[PDB]
């Protein structure tokens, strides 16, 4: 029995860690807590890159009692990784079962009807994984068919909801509970003077968890009402962008590699996936439809919307995420979804997604992978 | 949106191993020499029992006595070493993994043009950008390939690439999927230790390989595809008080992993109920009028499981007979089993795919304890 239309995000659902770091003590704190404070000169320009990461703050789990409690977390590289995993292979599957809740709040139905659970997480790995234990401490059921994919990196955003789409519509009452959660303990650490790219990821990346329930036939018998259609997607590899996202699980806890020419590879990419993506459609303006785009960095956002010259309306939501809660990573697209219905509702735009019909949905990680879902909006009953 | 109509299929099954082979009636003197500790004695006859009883006669290893001497802390119980196999295994993991989706793709006799997506998992490294990747670069297919990349899944994930590969191969019309296991044990190896029987029984079963299978709907006989096996249902399920049972950790030592002894008794008491679920839609009570494809996770739980249900000789022939020739290979194991056994029936010259039965079972098992089911049909041998 397969299901008939599209498969639709019914709920959504969001969560981080309750310790703050306002992104203009962060310098001193980081600088402090490192042991670092006698660079001056790169405690400069780490102020500069905070400042203009246009991040105002994020929720971090890892606290200054846990760098005390183990001070090889603040060194800058040492064997950390069992201590890192000590602490993540729990937190992460508890964040994202607090998204979990959430989003099986908004829905309004019985956790025995979700039928599937897909788990994403770069911050740690382990078997039985996340999805297990998340599963668990939900009170799903033991049956409840799982899709564990760790370490897919900030794209995983725009995955997990491609693997939703495929089996929502395949079978028919599937319910799929998709999860992202990332907690930056994973590769937290100190200073050296050799590294402004580990200075990008320590000021930019934040801790969260974003759940969705995906389906196709909503029942608003029973109070399902969808919110954003997932119409198609495609995932792409960008030609000459090889080595440019990396990231790598060692002794070391989490190492990354992230090249300057991350931003303008994706600016002078983007259009294709437009073009391939609306050309069926018929839409060719991309001032014309919304935009749920993962922000990855200032920069990216600022580069698509120059080469595109994109009306300023169009990443208003991703920007706010972005300085309310840093890079989350693979969460990071779905908060800006949640985003987006949040404010057309309080604006009273006449759909959840900024009044428009169509809208498409990017993530971008390593590869240099890109996420692209064409989307479809809901139109908001006053 | 236009979606495949009817079930998807096996269409194309190859596989790989590394070319060391280890002998298991020499692997009690080579572990314990290489590893220093020929001073165990009572534990290196404790080891040769596990051995002796395995029903393993080869596997294939990656790593070889030379990789040991470059690096001997390899060879000590727990020591840091994650870099020095990360390193090594980043590498090979894609690569073997290539060699079977190569030979799958020989078979299916279509171009890589055609495959639309690339299932790709593995337990023995982690890595962004993964396996996926580069197996995908290594094998020249479309930068818009779509990718799943399912790291640490363990044993059970054989069932699951064909869980995954089924839902996807129907929803798109068109679809090609390429799913391909690859483990090799260097993530795992280690020196012994008195106070740790269950690493003994690991560096004993656990063997190298890969498998990739082609998974697609609506083949088309016109351009040569010819499938080999009906994926029909899926069922994945925790077993209860199985918490703890398998594991699995990615550790500064490298991957460290648990096996309680239960998991026979645990597997063989539950299992007739996953049958029961899954055949009962289709009117079918009598295990032994299907073929299975199992897991061989062990000697153990094949005999115990053949016990519980009094199972005919004929049901784990091809389990056995992968077991003895490759030992445990994680994901991949439940592939090897699925190949021989369209294999061996034509060569007997059975009425079908599965030997002359036209219902099937797959089973994977692994961390949970998770048991991965597909109900599969066969598709006739004409002659
Ligand atoms: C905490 C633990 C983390 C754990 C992670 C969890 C798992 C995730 C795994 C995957 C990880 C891989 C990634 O991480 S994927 C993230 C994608 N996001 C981006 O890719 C950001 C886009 N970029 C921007 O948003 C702006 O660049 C930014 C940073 C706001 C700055 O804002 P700004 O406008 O001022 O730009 P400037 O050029 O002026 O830079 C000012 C100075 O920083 C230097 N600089 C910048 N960028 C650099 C780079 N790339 N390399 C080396 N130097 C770099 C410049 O050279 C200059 O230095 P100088 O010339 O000496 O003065």
């Amino acid at each position: 029995l397969r299901a008939e239309g599209p498969a639709s995000v019914l709920a959504i659902g969001t969560a981080n860690p309750e310790n703050i770091l306002l992104q203009d003590e962060f310098p001193d704190y980081y600088f402090r807590v490192t042991k670092s404070e006698h660079m001056t000169q790169l405690k400069e320009k780490f102020r500069k890159i905070c400042d203009k990461s246009m991040i105002r703050k994020r929720n971090c789990f890892l606290n200054e009692e846990h760098l005390k409690q183990n001070p090889r977390l603040v060194e800058h590289e040492m064997q950390t990784l069992d201590a890192r995993q000590d602490m993540l292979v729990v937190e992460v599957p508890k964040l994202g079962k607090d998204a979990c809740a959430k989003a099986i709040k908004e829905w309004g139905q019985p956790k025995s009807k979700i039928t599937h659970l897909i788990f994403t997480s770069a911050s740690t790995t382990d078997m039985p994984g996340a999805d297990y234990h998340c599963a668990k401490l939900l009170g799903l059921s033991p049956s409840v068919k799982r899709v564990m994919m760790y370490q897919l990196g900030c794209y995983g955003g725009g995955t997990v909801l491609r693997i939703a789409k495929d089996i929502a519509e395949n079978n028919k009452g599937a319910r799929v509970l998709a999860v992202c959660c990332d907690i930056m303990a994973c590769g937290f650490r100190g200073p050296s003077e050799s590294d402004l790219e580990l200075l990008v990821g320590q000021a930019i990346f934040g801790d969260g968890a974003a759940a969705v329930i995906v389906g196709a036939e909503p029942d608003e018998s029973v109070g399902e009402r969808p919110i954003f259609e997932l119409v198609s997607t495609g995932q792409t590899i960008l030609p000459n962008s090889e080595g440019t996202i990396g990231g790598h699980i060692r002794e070391a806890g989490l190492i990354f590699d992230l090249h300057k020419d991350v931003p303008m590879l994706i600016s002078n990419n983007i259009e294709k996936c437009l073009i391939e993506a609306f050309t069926p459609i018929g839409i060719s303006d991309w001032n014309s439809i919304f935009w749920i785009t993962h922000p990855g960095g200032k920069a990216i956002l600022d580069k698509v919307e120059e080469k595109l010259h994109l009306k300023s309306d169009k990443f208003v939501d991703s920007r706010h995420v972005l300085s309310e809660h840093g890079n989350m990573s693979s969460s990071t697209v779905l908060f800006v979804m949640d985003e987006l219905r949040k404010r057309s509702l309080e604006e009273g735009k006449s759909t959840t997604g900024d009044g428009f019909e169509w809208g498409v949905l990017f993530g971008f990680g390593p590869g240099l992978t890109v996420e692209r879902v064409v989307v479809r909006s809901v139109p908001i009953k006053y």
